[PDB]
C-alpha cells in the first residue's frame, strides 16, 4: 500500500530542523521556466496525482512506525519528524493540511508563468509544502507528454489544411504506440491519457482506464484501434508465404480498417508485387470505411515513405485534390510507425509536400518517442519556494545563481491573470491583491485532504484545442 | 486491481485470429539487438515482473468480463478472445500456461545474445506468447538503467584508481536523485533499483522496498542518503541570510556528513568568503566520519568543479596523495548533482585529472540523466517471434527488412552456451541440441504460473560486479 511518508526525495525527510525557526508558512510555485521551442504548454495531470495520491486519510499508526523503520537503516540515524505527522494524524485525521491552486486542466500557457501554487493551511506543517514536493513535480511528465503531442498535432494540423483544404481525420493522424517502450505499466497509462488530451488513437489501453476513474468522459472511452499485424503475424507462414499471411488477414477482417506491416522481408517488393499486383483485387473491392493500411517499418522515414507512396501511385488509380496534391483511392492509406518523433514528423510531412503527396494519404505511429524521449528539462518544470513567514512577517524569497540567470525564481506570493491584450500574465510580490488584472486564473484544486475542483476530461480537450481548430 | 487481459498492446487482441490454421507454438525471444558504444549489457529486471504480474491466478471471470467491456468500445467491434481466456481459466485456475528461461539476473552479456524465451506450454495457448510481449518488453528499462549505471561506475573506477591508487568509497560516487525526473511513482522505484544494482546511494526510497519485496538484501536496506540542503532551506532565511543558513544547517548535523548546496546566489562566494572564511571554525573542527559536502548546482558543470576545488584548495589545507594528486582535508568533499549524464561525467573527471585533483574529493548526482533520458533504442532491447509449430510441423522465422539489416532476427530455437574461449554465444535452428557447445545457460524461471527460479539482490551484484573489482 503507498505510503505518503515514504514518497519524497530522501533528504527531505531531514528538512523540518533546516528551516528559519518560527516559520509558520512555507509557500511554493511550480512553473515551466523560460530558457534564454516549446513557447507554450498544455497544464495536465494534477488531478491525477491529487486523487491517487494526495487525498484523504493518507497518515495513518502504522504508516508512520514504517517510515520510521525505513528512515533509521537507510540514514543510520534517527532523523524523522514523527511529531509532525503524528500532528497531522492527530489533529485533521491523518488529511494533508495544505492548499493548492492550479490553473484548469486543459489551458495552454506560455513558457514562465505560475501553473500551480502549495502552501500550508496550518503553522505547524510548514514543513510539509515542500516534502510533496517531489510527487507533485511528477507532473512534469503528463505537461511534456501533452504539450509535446499537441505541438506535433500543430504540424500535422498545418500540412494536412495545406494540402487538403481541411483538417478532416487530424485527430486520428498520430497513434500512441507506446505501450512497450515506456519505462512501466504506470507511465504507460499516464502517458496515454495525455496523448489523448490532443487524439484519439492510441494502442495503450491503460489511458483509458485512468481518465475514466480519474477525470471522465462522455463517450464511453477516450481512445480507440484498428485491427493490425506485427512482424510475427506474417513471419509465422513462413519466409515463403508473406503473400499467404497478407491474404489471410485482409480477408478476415474485411469489414474494418486493417494495418498490414509490409516490411518484415521486402517493403518495396510487399507494395509493387504482392499488393499492387498478386493482391491487388482484394483491394480495390474494400470500402471507404475500412482501407488497407500499409505499414512500412523500416529505412530512413522519409524516403520510405516517399518510395512506397511513389510504388502504390504506379499501381493504383491516383486522383488529384483540389489543391493539387496526389490522393490514393479511399480504400488503400500508408502508416509510419518507424522512428517518428517531433523532428523527424515535421521532415516526412514537408517532404511530403515537396513531392506533391496530400497528408491525407497518410497516419504516424510513435512509440518511444512520444512517451519515453522527453525530460523534466525539455520545458524546464520546476518547484520553489517563493515565500515564507517567519516571526509572522512575510518575506519574498527565491534563488538567483550567479551563472546561470535561467534560473533565477520568482519571488513572492503569485497570482494569474489576463493582460489587456488577453495574453498571460504572472504577478510577483503578491501585486495581484492591487487588483490591477481582473481575477486570479488560479483556483484552489485542493484542500486539507479534500479535492475541491474537479474537471472532465471533455473539459480538458476542449481548453487544449488548436488555434487552428478554433478558427 | 491490475488485469493482464488489459495490458497488452490494443492490436494483440486480434492476433489469434492472423496466425497460420493450426498452429500449436509460438516461441518468442528477447535481445538488445546489436548495432554508445554499449558493447555488454547487465540483465536485470524481470523477476519483478514476473512476480507483480504474472505469477498465480491473473485470470478471473469478472477480468474476463472488464475486458471484454473494454475492448468492444476501445474497437468498436466484438474482437475480444474470450474463449482462449476462458480456457485458461477453467483448465489451469488461471494460471498462465507458459515458460520462459532467462540468462541469470546480474548477468553481464555482450549484445546480441538471447536472454531470455517465451513459449506456449499448452497448444491452445499459441497466443499466449504474443500477447505478454508488451509487459515483458518493459524490462527494457531496468536492463537500461542498470547499463547504464554501470558504465558510469566503469569510468568512475578507472579515474579514481588512477589518481587515488584505490577504489574506496567507489560504490557511492554517483548517487540517484532522479525521483521527481522520473515519469510516475512505479518507475521511480523500478529505475532507483537498477541502479541500486551498481551504487549504494540513492534519495529515490520506493528502490528500497522494491528490493526488499521482489529480490531481497542480507543488509536491512540496500541503499542509502546522508542529510542535506534544497533551495528552499537556505533561501528561506532571505537573501542577507545565507550565511546563518549554513551556519544553523551544519550545526544541526554537526556530527554527521551534511550536504549543502551553495549556489543560491554566489557559489563562489558562498565557498570563499562565507564557507572558506566566515564559518571556517565550523568546518575544520567536523570529523573525518562527517565531513561538510558542498554542493554546485549551477553553470557548467566542469568549469564550476574546477573553480570550486581552485577557491577551497586555497582556503583549506590541501595535501598531496600517494600518486600526486591533491586532496582536500577528510572534513570537507563536494557533490556535483546538475548536468551529470554519462558523457559530462567523463568530462568532469578527465578535466579534475588534468589539474592534478583526486576523485577522492568528489562525488556525482544525477537524475534525469540517470534514469529518464534513456530509451528502447539505446540497446535495440526487441522482442521476436523465432519458431512455430504449425499442422505439428515446426518452422524458423524470423524478419529480415531489406533497408535495415540491423533488424534482422535470430531463426529457430535459441540456446545460450559458453565458447572454448569462455566467452557467449547464441545459437539458433535449435542447434543447441546437437551439444557441441555444452550445456544452455538459460534457467526456466517461470513455468504455468510459477516463477521456478529466483535470484536475491545480493546474488545480482554479484554477477554485475566490474573487472576491476572482481
Ligand atoms: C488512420 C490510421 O492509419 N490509423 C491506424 C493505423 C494503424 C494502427 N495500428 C498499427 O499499425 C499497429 C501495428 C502497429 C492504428 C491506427
Ligand atoms: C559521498 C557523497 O558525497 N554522498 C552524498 C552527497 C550528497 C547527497 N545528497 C544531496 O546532495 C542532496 C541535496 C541533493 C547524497 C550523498
Amino acid at each position: 500500500e503507498f505510503n505518503i511518508l515514504l514518497a519524497t526525495d530522501s533528504y527531505k525527510v531531514t528538512h523540518y530542523k533546516q528551516y528559519p525557526p518560527n516559520t509558520s508558512k512555507v509557500y511554493s510555485y511550480f512553473e515551466c521556466r523560460e530558457k534564454k521551442k516549446y513557447e507554450e504548454t498544455v497544464f495536465y495531470g494534477l488531478q491525477y496525482i491529487l486523487n491517487k495520491y494526495l487525498k484523504g486519510k493518507v497518515v495513518t499508526k502504522e504508516k508512520i512506525q514504517e517510515a520510521k523503520d525505513v528512515y533509521k537503516e537507510h540514514f543510520q540515524d534517527d532523523v524523522f519528524n514523527e511529531k509532525g505527522w503524528n500532528y497531522i494524524l492527530e489533529k485533521y485525521d491523518g488529511h494533508l493540511p495544505i492548499e493548492i491552486k492550479a490553473v484548469p486542466e486543459g489551458f495552454v500557457i506560455p513558457r514562465g508563468n505560475v501553473l500551480f501554487t502549495v502552501e500550508n493551511t496550518d503553522p505547524e506543517c510548514y514543513w510539509l509544502t515542500n516534502w510533496i514536493e517531489t510527487i507533485l513535480v511528477q507532473s512534469w511528465y503528463p505537461i511534456t507528454v501533452a504539450t509535446n503531442s499537441r505541438e506535433q498535432k500543430k504540424i500535422l494540423a498545418k500540412y494536412l489544411l495545406e494540402t487538403s483544404g481541411n483538417l478532416d481525420g487530424l485527430e486520428y493522424k498520430l497513434h500512441d504506440f507506446g505501450y512497450r517502450g515506456v519505462s512501466s505499466q504506470e507511465t504507460a497509462g499516464i502517458g496515454a491519457s495525455a496523448h489523448l488530451v490532443n487524439f484519439k488513437g492510441t494502442d495503450t489501453v491503460a489511458g483509458l482506464a485512468l481518465i475514466k476513474k480519474y477525470y471522465g468522459t462522455k463517450d464511453p472511452v477516450p481512445g480507440y484501434s484498428v485491427p493490425a499485424a506485427e512482424h510475427s503475424t506474417i513471419t509465422a507462414w513462413g519466409k515463403d508465404h508473406e503473400k499467404d499471411a497478407f491474404e489471410h488477414i485482409v480477408t478476415q477482417f474485411s469489414s474494418v480498417p486493417v494495418s498490414v506491416v509490409s516490411d518484415s522481408y521486402d517493403i518495396y517488393n510487399a507494395c509493387e508485387k504482392i499488393w499492387g499486383e498478386d493482391l491487388r483485387h482484394l483491394i480495390v473491392s474494400r470500402s471507404t470505411q475500412a482501407p488497407l493500411i500499409i505499414r512500412p517499418d523500416s529505412g530512413n522515414p522519409l524516403d520510405t515513405v516517399l518510395k512506397v507512396l511513389e510504388i502504390l501511385g504506379k499501381k493504383f488509380p491516383v486522383t488529384e485534390n483540389s489543391k493539387g496534391y496526389k490522393l490514393l483511392p479511399p480504400y488503400l492509406r500508408v502508416i509510419q510507425g518507424d522512428g517518428v518523433d517531433i523532428n523527424t514528423l515535421q521532415e516526412i510531412v514537408e517532404g511530403m509536400k515537396q513531392k506533391m503527396w496530400s497528408i491525407e494519404n497518410i497516419a504516424f505511429g510513435s512509440g518511444g518517442g512520444l512517451l519515453q524521449k522527453l525530460t523534466r528539462d525539455l520545458l524546464n518544470c520546476s518547484f520553489k519556494c517563493s515565500y515564507v513567514v517567519t516571526n509572522g512577517l512575510g518575506i519574498n524569497v527565491f534563488k538567483d545563481p550567479v551563472a546561470d540567470p535561467n534560473k533565477r525564481s520568482k519571488k513572492g506570493r503569485l497570482s494569474l491573470h489576463r493582460t489587456p491584450a488577453g495574453n498571460f500574465v504572472t504577478l510577483e510580490e503578491g501585486k495581484g491583491d492591487l487588483e490591477e488584472y481582473g481575477q486570479d486564473l488560479l483556483h484552489t484544486v485542493f484542500k486539507n485532504g479534500k479535492v475541491t475542483k474537479s474537471y472532465s476530461f471533455d473539459e480538458i480537450r476542449k481548453n487544449a484545442q488548436l488555434n487552428i481548430e478554433l478558427e
